[PDB]
């Protein structure tokens, strides 16, 4: 079963995951029309997800990818954002989940920018936003994002929209540019380390 453990606001790791996540908001292209206006989010917590098996099976793919990596695990720490977020941290990330016809094909999909993932809370393009009113900027209803350990290994770089179904051969994932999209098809090689609850905050 998947323990939440509480990161107190005084800790340095709550502080660095904060930071990662405040600083690494952009522009986007949409004009905010997915994820909605905001310059800067207000964190409500931050929780380390552990869980026995996601965890087993996380390093269990991570030995497979090493040896096939110059024994590299080549791991970053990665933004994602979904819909999913709650089954993602009680059964791991789901590669069966994925899309063909996502832009670099049935992958599970991460970004350097905690924004870019914020896009994606409330579904592709924001969906109709949140549940309660509809509202893709919405200022009052908490969202979720992951802050995950991503084995990304021998990454593949990608210039074109391709639609994948697998890390090409002797590779481990993708790098996209359609910015950066870090994508794998294998869902064991991503661990929810944080969930992070959040509003987006209205400019003043
Ligand atoms: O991840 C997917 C693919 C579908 C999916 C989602 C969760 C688990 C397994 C598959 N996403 C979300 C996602 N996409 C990104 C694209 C570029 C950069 C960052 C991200 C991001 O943070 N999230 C696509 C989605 C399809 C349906 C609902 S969300
Ligand atoms: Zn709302």
């Amino acid at each position: 079963g998947t323990i939440l453990l509480d990161l107190a606001p005084e800790d340095k790791e709550y502080q660095s995951v904060e930071e990662e996540m405040q600083s690494t908001i952009r522009e986007h292209r949409d004009g905010g029309n997915a994820g909605g206006i905001f310059n800067r989010y207000n964190v409500i917590r931050i929780q380390k997800v552990v869980n026995k098996k996601l965890r087993e099976r996380f390093c269990h793919r991570q030995k497979e990818v090493s040896e096939e990596n110059h024994n590299h695990h080549n791991e970053r720490m990665l933004f994602h954002g979904s819909p999913f977020i709650n089954a993602i941290i009680h059964k791991g990330f789901d590669e069966r989940h994925a899309y063909i016809g996502g832009m670099f094909g049935a992958g599970i999909y991460f970004a350097e920018n905690s924004s870019k993932s914020n896009q994606y809370v409330y579904g592709i393009g924001g969906g109709t936003g949140c549940p309660t009113h509809k509202d893709r900027s919405c200022y009052i209803c908490h969202r979720q994002m992951l802050f995950c350990r991503v084995t990304l290994g021998k990454s593949f770089l990608q210039f074109s929209t391709i639609k994948m179904a697998h890390a090409p051969p002797g590779h481990h994932s993708v790098i996209g540019r359609p910015y950066a999209e870090y994508v794998i098809y294998r869902g064991e090689q991503a661990y929810p380390e944080y969930l992070i609850t959040y509003q987006i905050m209205k400019p003043e």
